[PDB]
């Protein structure tokens, strides 16, 4: 149960609302006192009646269907409505929402999966479209759940996701792929693993419990993503050289330079990770 | 304070005892009622008196100095002593301990760093050298502190460390190296990061807070890192060829290799972060 920030909101439609993320937001919104209607894959025959008199429309469909879904909403949108999305990429969905709708437009990116037990300390990225004064209530509602909002423009958002998501999930993918080809039994590795070592494997394996299509569409979104993963391969080759050459001091010098780049974050991360495992 | 499993142990010598791991073991053993003498980098001129009447000698020096350090102990060792190590590699240190000492010999590998706040649920690998009946007390003592003992031979230990340590730390090293060359500011990435995404970066940056020498010696294994290089290529090909279904099919096959561990790891990681 959560405080209802805006009691003048009488109907919220979630497009893709039987999905994992859309469903999660539907639950949180219902628990905050807002009536929710769902428009999912088999409901378009009655889109007109589902969307009729909506105050808010939220789009949470597969990345590769998002832009066509936004266009499909066009005939049913009225100017008083808020149009928003939850998509992992922002530049193109935000531009498309602003093109199809003349009213308030808000881009969101929840930086978490649908398996969260609570919204406490989870981050949602805010990219303004139009009329932010009309949707302040929704940003405040999300914070009532305990989430934190961070604001960027949609282009900067996607630029940062190049590193945060495309690079990182590509890398984890390659690590899991590699492990899967090795002549080893995972349970044998786990028996020798203390908590930190178990967590090393968990951070790789947990990726594969999720939807392949999500990670495919994130990584494939733009040519900057291909470019950054091509450079990861070049760096892997550079790192390898130290071990082929048995150049222990070269490795150490590089390790020390990388520590200076992290700065005090290296020691903070060591501490945070230890505390995470100690409690648990 | 921990229960003293064996009250007949009157002197334990830790070679490398002012170090991070040696110092940690010295603190646990002192707290378990065992008198500790330290033999560190400067102390070899008085090694005769340090090692005199020792019941146990534990080696905890840099990996690259470990075998020559064991060799250097031979003149001060007597048959009744227990000789043991904490080294991250087991096959060469164990053999060299069996070579220079006629008495009880035990190989240990603590699977953790010195910054632990307790031994609860930490793993120590056990590789028997000689006369395990003589050192059961110490295996029990370590468990009194809350650690788990897992037993293997030194060859199988070393084989598993290829994957658990060499592979994983090399890959984390290459990822931090790569990140350090990107046109980004870490604080800015962190401000967009929910707890799971902060942990993605934490798991890389925390490597670099530790001793570069340790990871250099552990990694230097080459085969598995060279094959990782081959897998990076296969993975990249999906994105270069815009082969989405290929990627999805490969992702599904990896999930099947992890089996139910994928979902268990998703749950464990969620729980770890929610507790925080
Ligand atoms: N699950 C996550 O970790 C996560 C995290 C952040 C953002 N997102 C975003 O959520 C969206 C994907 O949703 P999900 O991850 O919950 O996956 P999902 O597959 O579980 O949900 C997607 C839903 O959209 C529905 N759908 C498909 N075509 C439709 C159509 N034409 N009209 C209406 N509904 C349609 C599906 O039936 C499904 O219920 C993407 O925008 C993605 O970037 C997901
Ligand atoms: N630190 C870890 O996370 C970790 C984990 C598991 C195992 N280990 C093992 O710990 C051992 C020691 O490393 P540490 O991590 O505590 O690093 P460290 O540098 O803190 O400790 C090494 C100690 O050995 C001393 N030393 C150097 N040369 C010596 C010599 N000739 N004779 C006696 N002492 C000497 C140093 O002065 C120092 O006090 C290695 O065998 C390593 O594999 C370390
Ligand atoms: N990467 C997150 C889930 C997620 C996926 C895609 C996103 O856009 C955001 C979050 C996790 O593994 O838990
Ligand atoms: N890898 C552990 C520390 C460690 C290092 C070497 C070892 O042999 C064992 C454990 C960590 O990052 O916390």
């Amino acid at each position: 149960g959560f405080k209802t920030i805006n009691s003048d909101i009488h109907k919220i439609v979630i497009v893709g609302g039987y999905g994992k993320l859309g469903g999660l937001f539907a639950r949180y919104l219902r628990a905050s006192g807002y009536p929710i209607s769902i428009l999912d894959r088999e409901d378009w025959a009655v889109a007109e009646s589902i969307l009729a008199n909506a105050d808010v429309v939220i789009v949470s469909v597969p990345i590769n269907l998002t832009l066509e879904t936004i266009e499909r909403l066009k005939p049913y949108l009225t100017e008083n409505m808020l149009l928003a999305d939850l998509t992992s990429v922002k530049r193109e969905p935000l531009a498309k929402m602003l093109e199809v709708h003349t009213g308030a437009v808000l881009g969101l990116h929840p930086m978490f999966g649908a398996d969260i037990a609570s919204m406490a300390k989870q981050v949602v990225v805010r990219c303004d479209g139009r009329f932010p004064e009309r949707y302040e209530w929704l940003l405040e509602q999300i914070q009532i759940w305990g989430a934190k909002i961070y604001q960027t423009n949609a282009t900067e958002h996607d630029h940062n996701m190049t590193y945060i998501q495309a690079l990182r999930h590509f890398s984890t993918f390659a690590n899991g792929l590699h492990l899967s080809k090795q002549p080893i039994n995972l349970a044998n590795l786990l028996a020798l693993s203390s908590p930190i070592y178990r967590l090393e494997l968990a951070m790789i394996g947990r990726l594969f419990a999720q939807d392949a299509e999500l990670y495919a569409d994130i990584i494939m979104d733009k040519s900057e993503n291909l470019a950054v993963i091509e450079t990861l391969k070049q760096t892997y080759d550079e790192a390898l050289t130290f071990f082929e050459n048995n150049d222990r001091q070269g490795f150490i010098d590089a390790f020390h330079k990388v520590r200076d780049w992290f700065g005090d974050y290296s020691e903070q991360f060591l501490k945070e990770s230890r505390q995470l495992l100690q409690q648990a």
